[PDB]
C-alpha cells in the first residue's frame, strides 16, 4: 500500500508496511536511518557528529552495513542469534552509524507508544542491528522497537589512555542514537518520555554502562541487561591501556613516538588495513600459546573521564545519581556452548580433570582474571565434588559462567537495589528449538538463548512448538510491561518479585516461577577468593 | 601606472591594456579568487568564501582552467577564442577564479553595467581565459567579468543524496555572482545592474540560474546563447545513483554506500580522477553498446538546494526570475563543431534513410528519441528529398532542433507568459575565424556568434567590413540589453520583443526582424514526445 | 610525594630535584603541551589550543624535539647544553611542548618572576630540553620555562601569500607565551612578570616578538642574546615564492599555484620532508657557483600578521609597546662555533686578501654584502696589516660585526630612542665547558654566555671558583632584570643603562662598565651599505 513517510528533523524518510499474522494494523518498518555523520576520514576515533540533513525523501528500505569487523565471525554470530528464518547477509563498512525502526503505531494519528532501544552484543568486536527483527515484538506488545548500531573493535574502542584518543567511541555512538530517539521518536509514534534501553552480552554491558554514565542521563527511563554487565571484567579495561594501543599501532605499521603520532597514523590507514590488523590480533579467540595475562581478548570500555568518570565498581558505590528501573538477568549455562565455541576452547575431549582444569582456568585469565595463585582454590571449589571427568567439565563451564556473568550480575543487581531504585532479576533456562545443530542437546539456557523469546522468534521462524510460542509471548509481556511501568508484572503472568532484601528473582523457562537468593553462594565465594 | 583596487578580501593589482584607437585604457585583472580552493575535504562540496590576503595580490597572470581533458580543452579554447594567439593554460582543481575587464575610470566613481560570462563546454571542459573581454569592454563601455567553475567529476558528481548532492559548478557560478555583488563597485561596475550570459553549457547555466531561487538577487538580465535548461543532454533526470556508481568503480572505489563512494573519491589525486575521466570517454558518440546506457556528460541534477524541481516543473509554477531574458540560437547548431568533436561517423558526407534512423538511435544520449518514434522523426525530416546529401544536412537540422531550437523556444515562451520581458534571435553567419577544417558552407555553426559578441574582428585579423559591422551591431545589441533589459537603440535594426506574435531578430550579413521561430518544429516535437 | 599542579587544561605531575645549597626541592615538569599537535591539515597553520585531559598527565619525561637534521640537532645540543650529560632526543612533528622549573614551594602561594627561554639553532634545529633550568631557578628564585616551536620547513615555509603566510614557529612562540599567561600562576610564577629571553635565532625571535603586535601583552622584559631582528640571514626580504617552489620541487610537488604547493606539502610525510630538508643543505656553505643563488635559509618573513612590515621599518616607526630590553653580544661571535658548524674553508689557519674577498663573496648568504663592496669590507678589516694569519681573525671579526655586532647596537639605539629602558653587554670569557676541538685563543665565542646564564658551573663539574662567581653574577643580573627591568642590585658592579653615552657592561673575569659598543663599526657599515 501507500508507503509510510515520516518527517524527521534531518528530512523525510520512506519506509514500508509489513503485516504480522494476527494483527490488522501492519507495522511500519524503517531501515537504515542515519543517526550520525559517517565516522570517516578525520572523524575516526572521535565522538560521533550529527547527521547532515537531506532534501527530498530518503528511502529507508535497505539494510545498512554492519561496522567493519571479522566478516566470518560477524556472520556466524548473526546466523546464530538472528530471530528471523533467513539470516540477512550484511556488507562491511565504517559508514554504519544507522538504526532500524519498527513502529506498530498508526502514523496517521499521534501515538506515544513505549520505546525499546536494542543494543546488540558481539563482544564489542562484531554484530549488527539488522540481525534482530523487531516486527514480532512491536506488533505483539504494541511498542516501538529500535535496533541501533555502533562502532566496534578498533574503530569504536581504540584508546591511548589520554585526550588524543580517550576511547569508548562505540559507547558515544550509543548515546548519540539515544539523543536521536529523543528528538525523532515521536514522529514514529513513540513516546520520548518512555525510552527503555536493553541489550544482550556486550549490549547488556553497554546498557549497564549508560546506566552509570552522566552523558546518558535523561536519555532513558528503564534498562535491561541480558547476560552482561559493567562488572563483567573482560569488557572493561582497567589500568594503563597504553600498551594495547601501541601493540595495535605497531601491528598496523605505525610508530609509537607519541599518542598523537599513533592516532594520526591510524587515521591515515585504510579500512582494509585496520581490518587486516584486526584479523592479525586474533581477537575473540582464546590464546593458548603465550602468557595468559598478556592475552588481549578485545578492545573494550575504558575509563575515559567523559562517559565513565571512574570504574563501575566505584561508580555503583555512589548513591547521588539519577536512578531508573533496572532489570538484570542471566542464562542457566552462560558458558555452556556458544562462547566456548566461538573462541575455540580446547574441549574436544568431553571430559576434564582437576589438573588440566587448573590449566585452562589460567589460560582463561583474560576472561576470568583469576590469579595463578588462586586457580587451585577456585578449581577445587568447583570440581572437588565428583571424580567424574565429564561432570568436572560441566562444573568448569559453570565456574567460568559465574565469574563472567553470574556474580557480576547479582552484585550489580544488589548495588542498584541498595541505591534505592527498582531492581529485577531472572534466570533463563530453556533450550530453544532454533539452536545450532552442533550444540549438544544437554545445554539449556546457553548464552543468547533468551534472545529468541525476547524478539518473538517463534512468530517468524518455523518449528516453534506451542510451548515455545507461549514462552515468547510471556517474555515479551514482561519486557513490554517493564518498558511501560518499570515493573514487569501484569495480569495473566506469573508473579515476578522485586529484587529487594529477600533477593527474589524469576526463573524463566518451561516452568516460570519466582525463586530466591540468586547465586548467593557464589557471590560470597568469589567476593572472598578475589579479595585474596 | 598599475591600477590597484580594494576588494573585500584584500588589494589586487592589475594592468592597463589599450585597444586600437581607444584613449581610455581597460583595467584588466586576471585570476582573482572568489572562493577557497576546493581541495581535499572541500572537493564535492559547496564553494567557500576565499581567505583574505595581507598585502597587494598580483592579478596579472591567467588562472589554470578546472581539471578536464587537456586535449579537448585546448582544442575548444582554440576554436572558440577571440584573441589573436591562443594562450596555453594550466590544469588544476585550484581554478575558482574570475577575470575582470573594466573600461571604467577607477580614479573616480563609476557604475557601468556589468556582464558576467559563463563559458560553455558541456560542463566537461572550458575556461574563462579563453574569452578576452577587452574589445567588448572598450567598445560598449561595460565591465566584463569571465568566471570559471568546477567541471565534470569535480563540479557535478552526485550520489543523489546529501553526501554529494551535486551541481557544485552551478554553486561556483552562484558564488562568483555573489562575489560580483560584493566587489564589482570597486571595479567601476554597478552591482545593481548585472547581466549573466554564456553559450552552450554556459547558456544552460544561465537558464538554470534563471530558475534557481538561490540566484534571486544576483543578476538583473539574462542571455542564453545556444543552450537552455531544456537541452536534455545537460540535465540529468531521475535517479543518478547508477552513473555515480559507475564513476566510483571506474576510479577503483567501492560502491558500498554514498558516503563510502564520496569519501573514496575524495582520497583520489587530481590526476587519478582525470584519468578516470579519460576512461569514461565523455563527449564522444558511443557507437557500441546500448545507446540508452551511455553518459556523454555529467551534468545538472535536481539537487534540492539550487534546483528543487525539474526545469520543466519550475517553468509551469511561473515561479522564477522575472528578469529580462534573451534566448537565441544559431542557424546550424549541429553544423560542424559538435559532431566533429563527438566523432560522428559522417565521412561519406551523405546519408540515406536507414542509416539516419540507426544513427539517430545511437544519438539517444543527445536527443532522447525513443526507438519507436525514430521513424516518424526521420521521415518528418528526411522523407522530403531523395538527395542523400540533403538528408544528411536535414539530419543535422533534426538534432539541432531537438537540442537547441525547440528547447530554446519553449523556454522563451514560458518566460514570456510569466510576464517577464523576453527576446529571441537566430544568428546566421560564417565567421572568418572558423576552423579551416569546417566546410565553408556551414553557416551559423555552434558558437559562431561568439566572434561577434566578443569583438573577434577587433582583436584577431582579417575581418571584412561586413564582419566588423556585424560585431559592432551584436555588441551594441548585447550591451544595450545589459543597460535596459532591452536591446534596441539608435542606428540598430529594430528587434521586436518576443511576445505573443513571437517576433525575433534574424542576425546576420543582412539583419532583419521575423516571426514564429521554429514554430512548426516545436509543434511537431511536442506532439511526438506526447506519446 | 611528586608535584601535582592543576592547570586550565588539566592536572600535571612532575618530580622533585634538589640542588646543592637549597633546602626547597625544585619542582620540574617536562613536556607539557601548550598547543595542539601540528599534524595533518594543521601543518603550515597557526597553532591551536591543546585539548583538555581527563585525569593526571605525567610530565616527567622529555618531549621530542621538532623534526630537524638529527645530527646537527644532537650536535648543537651537546655544545650548548648546561647539564652534565647531553640528553638524546627524538624527532616528531608533535613537538609543541614546554618544560617548567619552579623553585617555589607549591604548597604555598608564591608568585615569582617568570623567564621563558627561546632556544636557537638558525630556526632549523634546536630543542627546549637542551637547557636545564634547575640552577637558574633555585639560585635566583625565578620560574624558568624552556619552550619549543616549529622549525625548518614545518615552522617557516612560506608562499608569500594567504595560502601559507609563514612564521608558524613564531606563532608557536607567542602561543607558548599565551599559555604561560593562563597557567604559570599554578606553578608559583607571577603572570604579570614574564621575561622572554633567548640566544641566536632565539634572540632574533625575542627581537621579533618585541616588534610584533601579536605579543603586545604577553611579556614585560626582553633579552636578546647574540641575535636580533636585524641579523639579516634569518629574516626574509623580497619575493619568497621562489624558495617555496624550490622546496616544493625538491619534495616532489607540483608548483601550479600556491594552494597546490601547500596542499601537496601537507600530504608529504614527516620523513619525506626530512629527506627534503637534508637535500636542501640549509646550514652548510656552498663553495661552487654564484653565491647570490645559494639556498636562502628558511626564516622570518613579513607575513602581515606577526610582522606588518620589515623590522628596520618597525623600529623607526617607534610603534611597539615599550618594555625593558637587553641586547648583548659576545667578543668573538664568529670565533669557532658558527664556522665549524657551517664547514667554513679555514682549515688553512691563514688567509690572504685574495681568498678573503672570494670567501666573503661566497659568504653572501650570511653577511649579505654586494660584490662591489667586498674590496672595501676586506680592505677595511684585513687591510690593516699583513700576517695572513692575523687576517683570518680580522676576517672573523668582520663576519661577527655584520651578523651580530652592528645589528645589535643599532637595535639597542632604536629601542633607546623609543624612550624605553635599554641595556647592552659584551660577554668575553672562555667557559671551561668549551669543546676540545675549540682553539684556546677563542674567548667569547658564539653561545659562550649560555653557560653562565644557565648556571653550568653548578651542573657540570670542574668549574673554577672564578667561573662559578661569573655564573652567579650573570644569573643575578638576568633575574634582577626579570623582576625590575633593571639588572642592578646589591653585591653587583654597576651596569649603566644604555642611554646617549651608550654605556654597556663588559662581562667576564673582569666586569666593568664601558662605552660606545662597536660604535666605529656601526658607522663604517651603516655607511658602506648606504652606497
Ligand atoms: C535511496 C536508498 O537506497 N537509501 C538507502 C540509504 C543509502 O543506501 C545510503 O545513504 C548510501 O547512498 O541507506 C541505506 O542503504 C542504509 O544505510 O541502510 C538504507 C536506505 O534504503
Ligand atoms: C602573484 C600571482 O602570481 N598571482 C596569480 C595567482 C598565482 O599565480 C597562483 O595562485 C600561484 O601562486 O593566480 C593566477 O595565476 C591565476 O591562477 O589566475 C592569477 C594571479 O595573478
Ligand atoms: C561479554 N562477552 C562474552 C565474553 C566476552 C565477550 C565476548 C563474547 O561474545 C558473544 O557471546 C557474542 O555473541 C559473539 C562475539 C563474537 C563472535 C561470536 C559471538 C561473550
Ligand atoms: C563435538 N563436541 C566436542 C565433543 C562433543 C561435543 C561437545 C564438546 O564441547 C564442549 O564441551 C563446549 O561446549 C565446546 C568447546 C569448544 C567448541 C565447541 C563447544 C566438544
Ligand atoms: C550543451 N553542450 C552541447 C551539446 C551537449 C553539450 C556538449 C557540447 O560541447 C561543446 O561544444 C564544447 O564546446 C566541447 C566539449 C568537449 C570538447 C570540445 C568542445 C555542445
Ligand atoms: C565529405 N565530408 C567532409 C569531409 C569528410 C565528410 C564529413 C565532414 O563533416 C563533418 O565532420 C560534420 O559532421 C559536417 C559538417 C557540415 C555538413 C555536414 C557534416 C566534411
Ligand atoms: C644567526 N645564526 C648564525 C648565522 C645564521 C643563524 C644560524 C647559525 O647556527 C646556529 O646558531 C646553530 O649553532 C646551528 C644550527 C643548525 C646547524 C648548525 C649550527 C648561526
Ligand atoms: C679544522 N681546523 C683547522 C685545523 C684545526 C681546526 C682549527 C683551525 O681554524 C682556523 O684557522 C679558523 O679560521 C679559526 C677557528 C676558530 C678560532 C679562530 C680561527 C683550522
Ligand atoms: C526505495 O528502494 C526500494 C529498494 O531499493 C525500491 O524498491 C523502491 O521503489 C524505492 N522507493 C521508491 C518508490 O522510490
Ligand atoms: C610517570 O612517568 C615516569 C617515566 O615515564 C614513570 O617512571 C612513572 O612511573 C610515571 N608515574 C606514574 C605513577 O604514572
Ligand atoms: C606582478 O606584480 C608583482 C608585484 O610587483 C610582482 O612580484 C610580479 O612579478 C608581477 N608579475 C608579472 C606579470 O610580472
Ligand atoms: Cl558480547
Amino acid at each position: 500500500s501507500s508507503p509510510p513517510v515520516v518527517d524527521t528533523v534531518h528530512g523525510k524518510v520512506l519506509g514500508k508496511f509489513v503485516s504480522l499474522e494476527g494483527f490488522a494494523q501492519p507495522v511500519a518498518i524503517f531501515l537504515g536511518i542515519p543517526f550520525a555523520k559517517p565516522p570517516l576520514g578525520p572523524l575516526r576515533f572521535t565522538p560521533p557528529q550529527p547527521a547532515e540533513p537531506w532534501s527530498f525523501v530518503k528511502n529507508a528500505t535497505s539494510y545498512p552495513p554492519m561496522c567493519t569487523q571479522d566478516p566470518k565471525a560477524g556472520q556466524l554470530l548473526s546466523e546464530l542469534f538472528t530471530n528471523r528464518k533467513e539470516n540477512i547477509p550484511l556488507k562491511l563498512s565504517e559508514d554504519c552509524l544507522y538504526l532500524n525502526i519498527y513502529t506498530p503505531a498508526d502514523l496517521t494519528k499521534k501515538n506515544r507508544l513505549p520505546v525499546m532501544v536494542w543494543i546488540h552484543g558481539g563482544g564489542l568486536m562484531v554484530g549488527a542491528a539488522s540481525t534482530y527483527d523487531g516486527l514480532a515484538l512491536a506488533a505483539h506488545e504494541n511498542v516501538v522497537v529500535v535496533t541501533i548500531q555502533y562502532r566496534l573493535g578498533i574503530w569504536g574502542f581504540f584508546s591511548t589512555g589520554d585526550e588524543h584518543s580517550r576511547g569508548n567511541w562505540g559507547h558515544l555512538d550509543q548515546v548519540a542514537a539515544l539523543r536521536w530517539v529523543q528528538d525523532n521518536i515521536a514522529s514514529f509514534g513513540g513516546n520520548p518520555g518512555s525510552v527503555t534501553i536493553f541489550g544482550e552480552s556486550a549490549g547488556g554491558e553497554s546498557v549497564s554502562v549508560l546506566v552509570l554514565s552522566p552523558l546518558a542521563k535523561n536519555l532513558f527511563h528503564r534498562a535491561i541487561s541480558e547476560s552482561g554487565v559493567a562488572l563483567t571484567s573482560v569488557l572493561v579495561k582497567k589500568g594503563d591501556v597504553k600498551p594495547l594501543a601501541e601493540q595495535i599501532a605497531i601491528t598496523a605499521g605505525c610508530k609509537t613516538t607519541t599518542s598523537a603520532v599513533m592516532v594520526h597514523c591510524l587515521r591515515q590507514k585504510t579500512e582494509e588495513e585496520l581490518l587486516e590488523t584486526t584479523l592479525k590480533m586474533k581477537f575473540l579467540s582464546l590464546d593458548l600459546q603465550g602468557d595468559p595475562r598478556e592475552s588481549q581478548p578485545l578492545l573494550g570500555t575504558v575509563i575515559d573521564g567523559m562517559l565513565l568518570l571512574k570504574t563501575p565498581e566505584e561508580l555503583q558505590a555512589e548513591r547521588n545519581f539519577h536512578t531508573v528501573p533496572y532489570m538484570v538477568g542471566i542464562n542457566k549455562q552462560e558458558f555452556g556452548w556458544l562462547i566456548p565455541m566461538l573462541m575455540s576452547y580446547p574441549l574436544s575431549e568431553g571430559q576434564l580433570d582437576q589438573k588440566t582444569a587448573m590449566s585452562l582456568l589460567w589460560k582463561s585469565y583474560p576472561l576470568v582474571c583469576i590469579a595463578k595463585e588462586l586457580i587451585p582454590e577456585a578449581t577445587e571449589k568447583y570440581l572437588g565434588g565428583t571424580d567424574d571427568t565429564v561432570k568436572k567439565k560441566d562444573l568448569f563451564l559453570d565456574l567460568i559462567a559465574d565469574v563472567m556473568f553470574g556474580v557480576p550480575s547479582v552484585i550489580v543487581a544488589r548495588n542498584h537495589r541498595d541505591a534505592g531504585a527498582p531492581t529485577y532479576m531472572y534466570e533463563f533456562q530453556y533450550r530453544p528449538s532454533f539452536s545450532s545443530d552442533m550444540k549438544p542437546k544437554t545445554v539449556i539456557g546457553d548464552h543468547g538463548d533468551e534472545l529468541f523469546s525476547v524478539f518473538g522468534a517463534p512468530f517468524l521462524k518455523e518449528g516453534a512448538s506451542e510451548e515455545e510460542i507461549r514462552l515468547s509471548k510471556m517474555v515479551m509481556k514482561f519486557w513490554a510491561n517493564f518498558a511501560r511501568n518499570g515493573n514487569p508484572n501484569g495480569e495473566g503472568l506469573p508473579h515476578w518479585p522485586e529484587y529487594n532484601q529477600k533477593e527474589g528473582y524469576l526463573q524463566i523457562g518451561a516452568n516460570t516461577q519466582a525463586a530466591q537468593k540468586l547465586k548467593d553462594k557464589e557471590v560470597a565465594f568469589w567476593t572472598n577468593l578475589f579479595a585474596k
